[PDB]
């Protein structure tokens, strides 16, 4: 049983069974729902210093390290899963690529234009579904699959 992609997991701290899904990284505690030819995404992107390009709208040098990256990363995980905020809110301020202005918005796609490990996370979310972190050389994404 259980979708491709998915795999039974306990909480280290409650014991409760959760799922894990090794190509978005996402994680939730129920269990999951279940190719099409484009999907459209939006995503907020964190850069640290070995990015392609350690460089964006928001800081002439990205400085951070890989490790602070992911640490942003997974407060604005935190903050939407929360809804404390939205993904479209921090990606706007927060997301080191140009789509920024654009609240993270990609437009649609195919497999075979962006990084593979994008592409895959963003191919094997659900419509609506947000991805945890997905690295790639530009840096580390939060993945929000919109159709
Ligand atoms: C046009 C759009 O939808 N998104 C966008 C805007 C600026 C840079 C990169 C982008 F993907």
């Amino acid at each position: 049983k259980l979708p491709p992609g998915w795999e039974k997991a306990m909480s280290r701290s409650s014991g409760r069974v959760y799922y894990f899904n090794h190509i978005t990284n996402a994680s939730q505690w129920e269990r999951p729902s279940g190719e099409p030819a484009r999907v459209r995404c939006s995503h907020l992107l964190v850069k640290h210093s070995q990015s392609r390009r350690p460089s964006s709208w928001r800081q002439e040098k990205i400085t951070r390290t890989k490790e602070e990256a992911l640490e942003l990363i997974n407060g604005y995980i935190q903050k939407i899963k929360s809804g404390e905020e939205d993904f479209e809110s921090l990606a706007s301020q927060f997301s080191d690529c140009s789509s920024a202005k654009a609240r993270g918005d990609l437009g649609a796609f195919s497999r075979g234009q962006m990084q593979k490990p994008f592409e895959d996370a963003s191919f094997a979310l659900r419509t609506g579904e947000m991805s945890g972190p997905v690295f790639t050389d530009s840096g580390i994404h939060i993945i929000l699959r919109t159709e």
